[PDB]
């Protein structure tokens, strides 16, 4: 439609593009129209269109006006101004700034106004500014203009929403406009699934709000008044003494009270109280309970996004009891690991739609002298120096990341006699090859002068600190390990795929910065002044530390914000600003992680991807009984029953002394039932074929493993455990065959390689980080602390020698920085986000050795962090979501047959030609058989009957809506008998339309559910007396009645694209439930495994008498959190502790009560792999692989949708039983179809054009046409 501008309708004025003025007019003044300096603008092309048609251009100031419209150094000056406005923002005050401010305002009006004067009088003022850089250029100023004249008029809440001027720098860096309309696009698409995720919200928060309603109150009170000191009163006083909170209990130093309930395995506070209902007070202020709709779904969201959840899982759990974790799965596994990755499809989607277009349009364009001269270099390119500078710079490496804290000064003289040793190499053989050849081809390589540049390096650091220069060079020492990458061929790949394509990056990793920055100067401006006026409604009156006050701090708060963790920011907002703390952490949040983070996911994505006889028949028995299909079946029987049993080895074994008989009989049993079977089998597939195999290993192992431990009878000596738990892996030979998990292991089973290079590449990096770390933290993290765990402040204890003065003990922080060990520790731990609160606060605070932290100094030193953060974990963490996404596309292409041979476009149109054998039509049987009585469904088929319902599901779903905690006792009965007429309603329409059609009423699905849906409603209704003769308790009748929230969430019928989401997502059910299967067997032998090394350990840390690992419940209970690497910092610091144990005795009650480091470190390390970042990974892989899929279907070729909505012709086009037509009104058929099936109504020689086989005289089979118009629109749009 570019022509229709382009014409007679409102012509162009006149355009720049590099040095030539055409100018376009009302054609009675032509002048430059041609399309000398102008017909080589033709040449250049072998934009300004003004749309000014309002008035003439006649030598009026509109010609300056326009000649100043475009010009090479207009938008560089407003630049440039731009630029300096936000650098002097960054500062907070300065007197007589405030004219300046005046200036910096008043040069926009002059841009706006001749930007404006150029472009019309008023009337294109309402047509064509619908370009939004000025709605954005204009309300700014508008908004500046009206702060002026107000003077301090009650309103500095806008007086911010000037800095959103600085957007318009993003068009300064080139590569722009194929990321920022990525985004535009993005948002437009996301709009559908928002809608579905806020009902879900809500149904969600609805579930929540029945089950938890207000027992986050339980607390714990003392159990009488007294016998004697408070009086005799045993009445209403009681109510007067069980409310003065001061005899609550609280075991010290807490500001928390702790939760009891009394169901079945929760709570149980002390011996001497009791758990009461209902006395003030919810956890954190006050604004985490469920009692009303509001913070329910404020609390589900929290769920949902997965943020500090564990701290709510563990109250929820001590308050009702376990079995409710039935409750949180459901909420996690639908929201989090199957919702949360519809967006990163939406995105990865629109961003592989915006890069192909840009893409293509780019590819669619002394004689003796040189005598040694040759010996030097025969003697310097032989292979021999490769090898020899490879390792000596790899023993480089290691002499340069040793560098404990103490360090005897043997490894002093050692470490400096070897960096003098190594500088020296270095040097000469440079300086022999430069003489060996090429004094000039040398700096004409790109990569000898890195080579030179370390050199240099050495020589000056050798140099200024044999003076007193301090530490000059010794940073930069550090560049010698890059140099490993002319030899490792997946580094260097690695590195050149991401060092010539590399705008993208730099333009992702702008747009980043500068959000943020937006970000943190609104709320240094908007919230800001409240943290120091109020100042004491904090705990101890003093500033935490994570505030707005200062920019850094703001920039600091918002990053944490963006890196996941947003909920323990808000409420100190929210605690001195009532609100408008919400709407701003939940925007930095969702337009931070959710859209950037995953358009950056978006990006690593396509740049990274005679007695013989009886001896043969003795073989030939075996061979026959061993793949008999009964045999397998009872094998793979006594594997699952005799590992189940594996799991009640729990504490308090020996006070059940029978299991211990029938458990050591069951591995007597087992251990012959092994060696048995091993022989059997042995014979059968003969032997070679049996050790080269890999599975018949693990069988190997296991009954090596039964033997070894059988034989230790003779010895006495009793039964090592550790052996006897190898049973569960061969739990692993029958998992691998449901049907349905081929697909999944295979996929596992081939990424594997690649899954070790990424973490190759991962140990490389994190090396170069660590022993720099080291060096600016290392023998810091000291304290001099009391007889408690204070740190004395300044004065009391200036450094370390009165710290010993008068016996404050000088104590050790456990994460630091001494070794390079320690180093990658807490650098694993900075870089998952948990626990990394501790060490940014002791590396803030490290002044220098020997001497006491100030609280805070050294600030400047979060930048280390950063710049760890964005090159450790959004570059390298979010690679192994980007290997498993292609593998399982390949991996099930090349599993469901349809061979990979066909680019990716003609398997629509296969999908589409085979979509077509499901195609039997059917008639609505019309009207029952007399008058009156049939007389109803005459209307109960309507436009306006179903509409006419699908409100009183929404008004039902309100008045759901209303309860909380304390409603007056009338509010509860108008309640109760305002629901009752709706189940009754509900019943005599269903019952209605039943009668109305006698039979045939289950040919639909949603008419079964809902028949199922009102059934179970009133029911559910009766069997709310579950009071007077069944057990009266809470957690029973809060959730027999959850019945009736079945009927709302017939809601979504009808809407298509909160349908096609949702054809998506079961399209893909069975793998989903295969993933987590195995997920779930890999928690199964982790449990097994820790109720064994674990089990007796000291209360420390996250370990708090309800998440031991004592029993198999309370293991599981464990590890389905630590599944998301969710405060794995608590269990770590629990289990790996190794000081004060009162180690076993082995002669009296055997006792543990220390646990180890070894296997601590080496028991979640292989569980944050095996679990956190290979298989949560797979949930997202195949949602995408379904989602993109649908979508793709949709847009192009042939949805679920158009056969159905075709078959409603010929449904109601022609009867039931014959599937038949002759020829006739098969014309006008092509007038009652949609426009995707469909052409309009001049199409007789098209019917004649296409040939449907006419078959028996005047009968049409329907696949001819269907078939036709579908390669015919096919033809059409392609
Ligand atoms: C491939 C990788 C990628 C990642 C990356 O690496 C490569 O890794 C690097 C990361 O790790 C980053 C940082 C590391 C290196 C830089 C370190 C630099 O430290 C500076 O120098 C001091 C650290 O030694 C600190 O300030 C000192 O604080 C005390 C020491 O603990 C004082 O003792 C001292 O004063 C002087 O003492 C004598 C001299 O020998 C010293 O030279 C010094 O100058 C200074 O104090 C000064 O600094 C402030 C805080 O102290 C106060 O304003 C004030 O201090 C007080 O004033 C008194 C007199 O004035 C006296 O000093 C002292 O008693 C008082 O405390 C004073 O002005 C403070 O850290 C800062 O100054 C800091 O800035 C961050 C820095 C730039 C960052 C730039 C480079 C990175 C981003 C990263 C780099 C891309
Ligand atoms: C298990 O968890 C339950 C829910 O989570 C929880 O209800 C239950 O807590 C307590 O269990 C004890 C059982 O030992 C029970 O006694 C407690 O309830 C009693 O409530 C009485 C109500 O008195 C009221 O007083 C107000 C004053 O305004 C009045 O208006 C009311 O009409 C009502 O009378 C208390 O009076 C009572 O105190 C006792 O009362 C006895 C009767 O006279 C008397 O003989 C005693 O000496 C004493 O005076 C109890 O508080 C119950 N808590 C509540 C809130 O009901 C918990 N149970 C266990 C075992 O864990
Ligand atoms: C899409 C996903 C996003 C949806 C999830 C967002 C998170 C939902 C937040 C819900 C607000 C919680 C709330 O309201 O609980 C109020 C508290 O009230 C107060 O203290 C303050 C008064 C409320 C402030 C205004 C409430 C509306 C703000 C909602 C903002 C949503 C916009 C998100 C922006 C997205 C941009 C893309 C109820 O008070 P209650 O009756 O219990 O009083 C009892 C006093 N003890
Ligand atoms: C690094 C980062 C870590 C990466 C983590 C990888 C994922 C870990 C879980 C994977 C589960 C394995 C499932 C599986 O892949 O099963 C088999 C392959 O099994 C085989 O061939 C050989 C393997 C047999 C051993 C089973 C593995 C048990 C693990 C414990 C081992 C302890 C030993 C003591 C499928 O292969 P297929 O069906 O094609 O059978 C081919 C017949 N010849
Ligand atoms: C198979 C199911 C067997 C369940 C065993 C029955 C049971 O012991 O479980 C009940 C109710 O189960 C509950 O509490 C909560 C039920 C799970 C709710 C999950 C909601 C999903 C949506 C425990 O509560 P009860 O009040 O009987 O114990 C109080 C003791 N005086
Ligand atoms: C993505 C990439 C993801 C890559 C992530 C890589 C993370 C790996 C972290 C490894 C840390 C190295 C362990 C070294 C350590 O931390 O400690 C060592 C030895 O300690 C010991 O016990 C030795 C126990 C370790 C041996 C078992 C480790 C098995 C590893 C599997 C120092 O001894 P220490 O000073 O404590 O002596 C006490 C003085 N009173
Ligand atoms: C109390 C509540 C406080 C909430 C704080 C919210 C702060 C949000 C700050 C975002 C900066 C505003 C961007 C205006 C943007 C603006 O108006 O400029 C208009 C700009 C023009 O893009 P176009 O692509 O349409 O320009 C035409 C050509 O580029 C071809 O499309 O739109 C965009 O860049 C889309 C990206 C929006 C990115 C916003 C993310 C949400
Ligand atoms: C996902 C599918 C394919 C696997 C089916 C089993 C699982 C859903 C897991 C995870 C949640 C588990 C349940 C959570 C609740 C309970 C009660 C609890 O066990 C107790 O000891 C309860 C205490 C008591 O009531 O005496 C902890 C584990 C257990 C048995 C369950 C163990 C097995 C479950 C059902
Ligand atoms: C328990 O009863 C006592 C007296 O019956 C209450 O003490 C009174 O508290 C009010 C609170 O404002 C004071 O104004 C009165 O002066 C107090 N009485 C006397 C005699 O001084 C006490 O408040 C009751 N418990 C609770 C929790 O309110
Ligand atoms: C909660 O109990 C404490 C302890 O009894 C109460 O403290 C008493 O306060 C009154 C005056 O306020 C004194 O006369 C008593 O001597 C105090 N008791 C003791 C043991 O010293 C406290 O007042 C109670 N809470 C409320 C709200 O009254
Ligand atoms: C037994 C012992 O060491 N007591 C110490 C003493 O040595 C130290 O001089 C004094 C400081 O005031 O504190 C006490
Ligand atoms: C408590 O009240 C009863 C009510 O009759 C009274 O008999 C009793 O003496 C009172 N307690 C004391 C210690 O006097
Ligand atoms: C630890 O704190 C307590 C207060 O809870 C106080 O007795 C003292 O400061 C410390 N305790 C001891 C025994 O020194
Ligand atoms: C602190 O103790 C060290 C012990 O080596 C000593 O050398 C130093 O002089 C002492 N300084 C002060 C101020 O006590």
């Amino acid at each position: 439609a570019n022509k229709d501008r382009d014409g007679s309708a409102h012509p162009d004025q006149a355009l720049e593009q590099g040095s030539r003025l055409p100018a376009r007019m009302r054609n009675i003044f032509p002048a430059e129209l041609a399309s000398n300096k102008k017909t080589f603008v033709v040449v250049t092309k072998a934009s300004g269109e003004k749309s000014l048609w309002m008035l003439d251009p006649f030598t009026p100031i509109r010609r300056v006006a326009i000649s100043t419209m475009v010009q090479p150094i207009f938008s560089y000056f407003i630049m440039i101004t731009i630029l300096i406005h936000c650098i002097f923002m960054i500062m907070p005050a300065t007197q007589t700034t405030y004219i300046l401010e005046l200036v910096f305002l008043s040069i926009y009006t002059i841009e706006v106004v001749v930007k404006v004067l150029a472009r019309g009088f008023i009337l294109h003022p309402f047509a064509y500014l619908r370009d939004p850089w000025n709605w954005l250029d204009f309300l700014v100023t508008l908004i500046g203009y009206i702060t002026l004249v107000v003077d301090l008029g009650h309103l500095y809440a806008l007086r911010a929403f000037r800095v959103l001027r600085s957007w318009r720098t993003v068009t300064i860096v080139p590569g722009w406009r194929t990321i920022v309309d990525a985004l535009s696009l993005s948002i437009t698409s996301l709009k559908d699934l928002v809608l579905l995720l806020l009902f879900s919200l809500s149904v969600f928060a609805l579930i929540g709000l029945q089950l938890f309603m207000g027992n986050l109150k339980h607390k714990c009170v003392k159990h009488f008044p007294a016998d004697g000191s408070w009086g005799n009163f045993t009445d209403e006083r009681w109510f007067n003494y069980t409310s003065n909170s001061s005899h609550w209990y609280i075991p010290d130093d807490w500001i928390e009270y702790p939760l009891c309930g009394n169901s079945s395995g929760a709570g149980m506070c002390p011996p001497g109280y009791t758990c009461l209902q209902g006395y003030g007070g919810n956890p954190n202020y006050g604004y985490t309970s469920f009692d009303t709709f509001g913070w329910a779904f404020l609390s589900v969201f929290r769920l949902v996004t997965l943020d500090y959840w564990e701290d709510l899982y563990q109250l929820a759990l001590r308050s009702a009891g376990p079995w409710h974790i039935l409750f949180f799965i459901i909420v996690v596994f639908y929201g989090t690991f199957c919702f949360l990755n519809f967006i990163l499809a939406v995105v990865v989607m629109s961003y592989t739609h915006m890069v192909k277009r840009a893409d293509e349009e780019k590819a669619a364009e002394c004689v003796p002298w040189q005598k040694l001269q040759g010996a030097i270099g025969a003697v310097v390119l032989s292979p021999f120096f490769e090898l020899f500078i490879a390792v000596i710079i790899v023993l480089n490496i290691t002499f340069m990341a040793l560098d404990h804290h103490d360090m005897n000064i043997e490894f002093e003289r050692i470490l400096r006699t070897g960096n003098y040793i190594f500088t020296s190499i270095y040097i000469v053989e440079a300086v022999l090859k430069i003489i060996a050849l090429s004094p000039k081809f040398y700096f004409k390589d790109s990569w000898n002068v890195f080579d030179f540049i370390i050199v240099v390096f050495a020589i000056l650091e050798l140099g200024l600190e044999g003076v007193q220069g301090l530490s000059v060079f010794r940073s930069f020492r550090l560049l010698r390990v890059f140099r490993l990458a002319k030899f490792w061929p997946t580094l260097n790949n690695f590195m050149s795929v991401m060092t010539k394509s590399y705008g993208a990056f730099v333009n992702v990793m702008y747009v980043m910065f500068l959000l943020l920055f937006i970000f943190a100067i609104i709320g240094m401006q908007l919230f800001g002044m409240n943290y120091i006026d109020n100042m004491e409604r904090f705990p101890d009156g003093d500033l935490p530390r994570w505030n707005f006050t200062d920019f850094l701090h703001s920039f600091m708060i918002v990053f944490r914000a963006l890196c996941g963790e947003w909920i323990e920011s808000m409420w100190d907002c929210m605690l001195v600003g009532d609100w408008s703390c919400i709407p701003f952490f939940v925007a930095v949040f969702f337009v931070g992680n959710l859209v950037i983070l995953n358009l950056l996911i978006a990006l690593l994505l396509n740049n990274y991807g005679s007695v013989q006889r009886m001896w043969s028949n003795i073989r030939r028995v075996c061979f026959l009984l061993a793949k008999n299909k009964y045999f397998q079946k009872f094998v793979t029987a006594v594997l699952v029953i005799t590992s189940v049993l594996l799991a009640l080895e729990d504490i308090y074994l020996p006070q059940r002394p029978v299991l211990v008989n029938i458990t050591l009989y069951v591995d007597y049993v087992l251990t012959a039932f092994f060696v048995i079977e091993m022989i059997i089998m042995l014979f059968a597939v003969g032997f070679k074929k049996y050790f080269t195999s890999k599975w018949y290993w693990l069988d190997f192992i296991v009954v090596v493993a039964y033997l070894l431990n059988f034989v230790l009878m003779c010895a006495g000596i009793e039964a090592l455990q550790t052996l006897r738990l190898l049973r569960v892996f061969r739990l692993f030979r029958p998992l691998s065959k449901v049907n349905g998990m081929q697909v999944v292991t295979s996929t596992l089973v081939e990424a594997v390689p690649h899954i070790f290079n990424v973490i190759l590449v991962g140990i490389f990096f994190w090396l170069v980080f660590a022993i720099m770390g080291v060096q600016l933290f290392a023998g810091k993290f000291y304290k001099c602390v009391d007889e408690n765990s204070t740190v004395l402040s300044h004065e009391i204890t200036m450094d370390r020698n009165d710290c010993l003065h008068e016996n404050y003990t000088w104590e050790n922080s456990p994460m630091n920085f001494d070794h390079v060990g320690n180093a990658y520790l807490s650098l694993l731990q900075v870089a998952t986000f948990k626990g990394w609160l501790q060490i940014m606060n002791d590396a803030i605070d490290s002044r220098e050795v020997h001497k006491q932290p100030i609280r805070e100094t050294n600030i400047y030193m979060y930048l280390y962090f950063i710049f760890f953060i964005v090159f450790g974990s959004f570059f390298i963490l979010k690679l192994f979501v980007c290997i498993l996404i292609d593998i399982f596309r390949q991996q099930r292409r090349k599993a469901e047959g349809l061979s990979a041979t066909d680019s990716r476009t003609q398997l629509i149109y296969r999908r589409a030609v085979m979509r077509t054998m499901s195609a039997k039509p059917v008639k609505r049987i019309p009207k029952p058989g007399n008058k009156i009585q049939g007389c109803i469904f005459d209307l109960v088929t309507n436009q306006a009957f179903d509409i006419s319902i699908m409100v009183l599901i929404c008004l039902n779903m309100v008045t759901m809506m209303v309860e909380k905690e304390g409603q007056s006792q009338h509010m509860t009965e108008v309640l109760y008998w305002i629901n009752v007429v709706f189940i009754i309603l509900f019943t005599g329409e269903c019952v209605l339309k039943l009668i109305s059609l006698r039979h045939y009423y289950f040919t639909v699905g949603w008419n079964i559910f809902d028949f199922v849906v009102v059934i179970i409603s009133i029911v559910g209704m009766f069997l709310a007396d579950l009071i007077e003769t069944y057990f009266v308790s809470p957690t029973l009748f809060r959730v027999i009645r959850l019945a009736r929230i079945g009927r709302i969430l017939r809601l979504v019928k009808g809407a298509k694209g909160i349908r096609l989401l949702l054809l998506a997502l079961r399209k893909a059910l069975r793998t989903l439930f295969n993933v987590s299967f195995l997920l779930f067997v890999i928690m199964f032998v982790y449990a097994v495994f820790g109720m064994e090394f674990f089990m007796h350990i000291r209360d420390a840390g996250a370990i708090d008498d309800v998440y031991n690992f004592k029993t198999f419940g309370q293991s599981i209970i464990l590890l389905f959190q630590l599944a998301t690497s969710a405060g794995w910092d608590g269990v770590y610091f629990a289990i790996a502790n190794e000081e004060d144990c009162r180690a076993p005795d082995h002669e009296l009650g055997y006792p543990g009560n220390c646990g180890s480091r070894a296997l601590g470190i080496a028991y979640l390390v292989s569980y944050l792999i095996i679990t956190c970042l290979v298989v949560i990974n797979m949930y997202a892989a195949v949602i995408l692989d379904y989602v993109l899929e649908v979508y793709e279907d949709s847009k192009e070729g042939l949805t679920d949708d158009d056969y159905d909505m075709f078959f409603e012709v010929w449904q109601q086009f022609d009867p039931e039983a014959t599937q038949y037509i002759r020829y006739d009104q098969l014309s006008e058929l092509l007038e009652a179809l949609q426009p995707p099936l469909q052409v309009q109504k001049p199409n007789k020689y098209k019917i004649l054009s296409m040939n449907i086989p006419i078959c028996k005289d005047d009968h049409i089979f329907y696949k001819d046409v269907l078939e036709a118009l579908v390669k015919d629109v096919f033809s059409r749009r392609g």
